[PDB]
């Protein structure tokens, strides 16, 4: 599923993630932009092998199974690919879990370079939400 911006900010309210750990809705917009372009399919490698899933990227190497991830980890107890469904749920719960691991958003890459600091609002500007 390709989400619209508010269709997303929608969707990211309805499963309890504006203001997650502090991050308002217009971050969680603007990292799964650059993400995946809103596009609940998108799936990257990585250089080292792992791949990345789905609206936020969510990476094999720490947070689901994918089943060619050697020695990676499953913390969000999901087959990755539950991470390209056309509801967010998954996405979701996962991206509460990599949020509360310390370092905050910073652990998307494309949020620390592309949204942090920025007019977040932006992304939900004009959004019945
Ligand atoms: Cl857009
Ligand atoms: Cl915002
Ligand atoms: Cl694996
Ligand atoms: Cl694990
Ligand atoms: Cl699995
Ligand atoms: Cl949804
Ligand atoms: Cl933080
Ligand atoms: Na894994």
């Amino acid at each position: 599923k390709v989400f619209g911006r508010c269709e997303l900010a929608a969707a990211m309210k309805r499963h309890g993630l504006d203001n997650y750990r502090g991050y308002s809705l217009g971050n969680w917009v603007c990292a799964a932009k650059f993400e995946s372009n809103f596009n609940t399919q998108a799936t990257n490698r990585n250089t080292d092998g792992s791949t990345d899933y789905g609206i936020l990227q969510i990476n094999s190497r720490w947070w689901c199974n994918d089943g060619r991830t050697p020695g990676s980890r499953n913390l969000c107890n999901i087959p990755c690919s539950a991470l390209l469904s056309s509801d967010i749920t998954a996405s979701v719960n996962c991206a509460k879990k990599i949020v509360s691991d310390g370092n905050g958003m910073n652990a998307w890459v494309a949020w620390r370079n592309r949204c942090k600091g920025t007019d977040v609002q932006a992304w939900i500007r004009g959004c019945r939400l």
